[PDB]
């Protein structure tokens, strides 16, 4: 029912097809929120599984996407840098390589 989460959380994106989705967590400082990364043709979105916290960012707002270096077994993060110089930290991916590839495909057009 991942589509239902998307359609409830992002009604402004009701015309967007859901191309892919990934389990991960949004981390901001000391706060971690487990949730879902959604990839649509124009938007990168996240909704927390058990909390209100969510975001949506257009690919034309994204300056860079980094597959974070790690020598730790269970850390698997992606960093999203915006043109407004914000940084979004996504962690705890089960399929980080696949997520990163799916991101590249839409961001690089």
């Amino acid at each position: 029912n991942i589509e239902g989460v998307f359609r409830k959380s992002f009604p402004d994106l009701a015309g967007e097809t859901l191309l892919d989705s990934f389990n991960c967590a949004w981390v901001e400082g000391s706060a971690l929120k487990q949730g879902y990364l959604f990839i649509t043709p124009h938007w990168l979105c996240f909704q927390s599984t058990l909390a209100a916290a969510h975001f949506s960012i257009e690919y034309d707002e994204i300056k860079d996407i980094i597959k974070s270096k790690s020598v730790k077994m269970f850390e698997n993060a992606i960093e999203v840098k915006t043109h407004l110089n914000d940084t979004i930290f996504l962690t705890n991916f089960l399929q980080r390589d696949q997520a990163y590839s799916a991101l590249m495909s839409q961001w690089l057009k």
